[PDB]
């Protein structure tokens, strides 16, 4: 078959579901770079993708991603009992109490940032979110962050994910940002271990610095650093979802009113933001043994990609996936495979995002502040979603004018 790396890169979110629609199937064989790849979409495909007797992650992460978005040696590249033991370290962080504490820190940081936004007169909303998130998550995680370094650290964390999937000199900045953030996080881990940094026993940095692997050994300092970044970085990336929350409030009639008046609505709304908007395009794994599924061959070693966006827009599951309708979540049965913006399956037994509770809690804070606290004007701008960008964003970045929180 032809190599279609370029076709995929031009339409990273929609390429798979578009081909699926043309072929009338939920799976097709393709090729990206050197590797024949089976592309999968939908609930049944997600269920097989998360079967760890048939799929492994070892060696599926590209070098370019190790050097930017994810780092080297982290939980994403692990399988089996080694993976599950490392995953438990992240899950232990996510108690209702700790998630609430992070949400509260983020509201405080958002409120702290508003006067700056007022004084600026006009802001790019997306651009302004990274720093308050950075401040909140570092405080929550037990990571010291001097006031005069917060801006710079926020830019470096942003560069790991916002510049990672950019085929421009921005990728070179992403690589440098990765080297810097690893060295910084490593100094944090070392200081905790030496006792020079007093992170509390409940905090992410403490848990990661003192984690013991399956042989009762501490993580090497570089791996501990990478895992700490695996908490800090994607929390800052919630800027993307917060921007989409603002976008939905601006472009979908009746949403603001429903959020204002109906109490149970916020939960439905943030879930629909995660379903509707493109963010994490797709996940990659490798077949661990020969098998056949739905008449498709999966030879041992075959690269397989699971299309998250397409799955979240599958008409078989949702009926009218093209509409933004929070109400649809009244009928959801909490299935582990049919709604997968942050992965599918089980959080402990597979690679599903442990950050979901944090994401939901922070999106709820954002929705609350944007409807009940913030006042802002939205000038004429290009609000259309850039499906060519990784991560996707409204083309304008969501521009606000005359922002205040006292009214
Ligand atoms: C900002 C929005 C976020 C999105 C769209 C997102 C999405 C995802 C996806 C799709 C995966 C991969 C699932 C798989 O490989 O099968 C993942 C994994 C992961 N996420 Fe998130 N996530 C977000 C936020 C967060 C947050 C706030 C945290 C903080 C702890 C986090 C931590 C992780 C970690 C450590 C993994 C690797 C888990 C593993 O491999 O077992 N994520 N996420
Ligand atoms: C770089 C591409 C693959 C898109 C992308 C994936 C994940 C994130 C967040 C959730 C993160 O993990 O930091 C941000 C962007």
């Amino acid at each position: 078959g032809p190599d279609e790396t370029l076709s995929l890169l031009a339409d990273p979110y929609r390429f798979i579901s578009r081909q699926c629609q043309r072929l009338g199937a939920n799976a097709f064989e393709s090729r990206f770079l050197l590797k024949k790849t089976n592309c999968l979409k939908g609930a049944k495909a997600a269920e097989i993708f998360y079967d760890t007797t048939r799929f492994e992650r070892e060696g599926a992460m590209p070098v370019a991603i190790q050097k930017t978005l994810l780092g080297q040696g982290g939980v994403q590249g692990l399988d089996g009992e080694t993976h599950r033991h490392r995953k438990q370290m992240f899950m232990g962080l996510m108690t209702p109490e700790r998630v609430r504490a992070l949400a509260q820190l983020f509201e405080a940081e958002w409120r702290r940032a508003v006067p700056g936004w007022t004084r600026k007169g006009e802001i790019v909303f997306y651009d302004e979110l990274h720093e308050p998130l950075t401040r909140a998550v570092c405080a929550w995680a037990g990571v010291p962050l001097p006031d005069d370094e917060a801006g710079n650290r926020a830019g470096e964390l942003r560069a790991l994910f916002d510049a990672a999937g950019s085929a421009s000199p921005r990728h070179l900045w992403s690589r440098l940002a990765r080297r810097r953030v690893d060295a910084w996080a490593k100094r944090i881990i070392e200081g905790i271990r030496a006792g020079s940094i007093g992170s509390g026993s409940g905090t992410a940095a403490y848990a990661i610095a003192w984690h013991r692997d399956r042989h009762d050994d501490l993580l090497s300092p570089h791996v501990a650093a990478v895992e700490l970044v695996n908490v800090l970085r994607p929390t800052v990336a919630i800027a993307v979802y917060i921007t989409f929350v603002a976008h939905a409030l601006q472009t979908c009639s009746g949403i603001r009113a429903a959020l204002v008046q109906q109490p149970d609505y916020a939960e439905l709304f943030v879930q629909e933001v995660r379903r509707f908007y493109p963010f994490f395009p797709a996940v990659v794994a490798r077949a661990s043994q020969d098998f056949e599924w739905e008449g498709m061959a999966f030879p041992e070693g075959r690269q397989v990609v699971l299309d998250l966006y397409g799955s979240n827009h599958d008409a078989a599951t949702w009926a009218d996936p093209q509409e933004f309708r929070p109400e649809r979540f009244r009928a959801w049965d909490e299935d582990s495979f049919n709604f997968i913006p942050q992965g599918g399956g089980d959080h402990y037994l597979g690679h599903r995002c442990p950050g979901e509770w944090i994401v939901l809690a922070i999106m709820k804070v954002a929705a609350h502040l944007l409807v009940n606290a913030m006042r802002y004007d939205v000038p004429d701008q290009d609000l259309s979603i850039d499906f060519a960008r990784l991560p996707a964003l409204p083309k304008s970045g969501f521009v606000m004018r005359n922002v205040h929180i006292g009214g």
